[PDB]
């Protein structure tokens, strides 16, 4: 049930000039990924793994974000809850996935950026979905980031980054969570999006200054709720509330990231059929918790490099997103 893809960055100028060969090769007609595990190309030995989709180091954000990122918003847009998790090493493209980068010396304006990712491009369509047809709606987004077991709110421009915050159950609705004190910032219309994120970015970077590896170890949230009271052109009113968490998981490398540590073992008990889910054991297992064999579609994307030098990494990464395959919810 839950969807994994895999996608494949391209080797960088670096790995250009220097001459790389890939151990990686892709094939998205077939879904498979086979990577190069003994050496050479002109024999050599090979792991193979299917997923349900699969996107080569020539795949861009467009194509990542018709493929996959449309058909959930279009659900999400229904009044269902979906997730959509980045994992992998340091370095594939986990953060260029989810939100993507501005194209150099001004030369497009963040709408029309093509390294533009995840984020940016649903924040757009779903002022561009929901304007045209006839719908009232009210968006709000939210930046939730975990370091080190503890909770931080970027997008709050009124508290600094040493001010985290604090977790509860929710005695409401079971297996919930109720993050105290989190901003949830209204986004009245599409030229009002860039600069959440600027916002959300620059107060980010004071979280590095404060934190060792900041980028490399913090889980990231990002959350989008949509409200919305439809119209049909007949007279019907459709009230959907939407919820779709975008989240930029911590470098899968190997102090303990709990958080990290948690996830693996709770996909390990979904998978293996175990009673009991160690969801609690992490701040991010309890806060996302209905992701994990819950009533949340779910999405993963595991992000991959295709130099000879992480093959180590590739491997875990690829077998960790293989077994999350077995994973089922709703
Ligand atoms: N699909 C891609 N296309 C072009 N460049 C990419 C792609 N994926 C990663 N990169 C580049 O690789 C580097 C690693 O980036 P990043 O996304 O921040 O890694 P991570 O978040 O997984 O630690 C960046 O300089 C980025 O521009
Ligand atoms: N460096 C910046 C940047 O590229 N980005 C900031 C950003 C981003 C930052 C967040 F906190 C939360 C979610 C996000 F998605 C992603 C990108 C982006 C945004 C729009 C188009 C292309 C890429 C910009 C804002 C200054
Ligand atoms: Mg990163």
């Amino acid at each position: 049930n839950i969807q994994v893809v895999v996608r494949c960055r391209p080797f960088n100028l670096a790995e250009r000039k220097a001459s790389a060969h890939s151990i990686v090769e892709c094939d998205p007609v077939r879904k498979e990924v086979s990577v190069r595990t003994g050496g050479l190309a002109d024999k050599s030995s090979r792991k193979t793994y299917t997923f349900d989709m699969v996107f080569g180091a020539s795949t861009k954000q467009i194509d990542v974000y018709r493929s996959v990122v449309c058909p959930i918003l279009d659900e999400v847009i229904m009044g269902y809850n979906c997730t959509i998790f980045a994992y992998g090493q340091t370095g594939t493209g986990k953060t260029f996935t989810m939100e993507g980068e501005r194209s150099p010396n001004e030369e497009y304006t963040w709408e029309e950026d093509p390294l533009a990712g995840i984020i940016p491009r649903t924040l757009h369509q779903i002022f561009e979905k929901l304007t045209d047809n006839g719908t009232e709606f009210s968006v709000k987004v939210s930046l939730l980031e975990i370091y080190n077991e503890e909770l931080f709110d970027l997008l709050n421009p009124s508290s600094d980054v040493s001010e985290r915050l604090q977790m509860f159950d929710d005695p409401r609705n079971k297996r919930g969570v109720i993050i105290k004190g989190l901003e949830e910032i209204t986004v009245h219309n599409k030229d009002e999006v860039y600069q959440i994120l600027e916002k959300g970015a620059a107060k980010r970077t004071t979280a590095a200054t404060l934190m060792n590896a900041y980028s490399s170890r913090s889980h990231s949230v990002f959350s989008v709720t949509i409200h919305m009271k439809e119209t049909t052109i007949d007279g019907e009113e459709l009230v959907k509330i939407g919820k779709l968490n975008l989240v930029d998981l911590a470098g899968s490398e190997n102090n303990i990231n709990q958080s990290l540590l948690t996830l693996g073992r709770v996909i390990t008990a979904l998978v293996e059929r175990t009673p009991h889910v160690p969801y609690r054991e992490s701040k991010l297992t309890r806060i996302l918790q209905d992701s994990l064999g819950g009533r949340t579609r779910t999405s993963i994307i595991a992000t991959i490099s295709p130099a000879s030098l992480n093959l180590e990494e590739t491997l875990s990464t690829l077998e960790y997103a293989h077994r999350a395959k077995n994973i089922l919810n709703k």
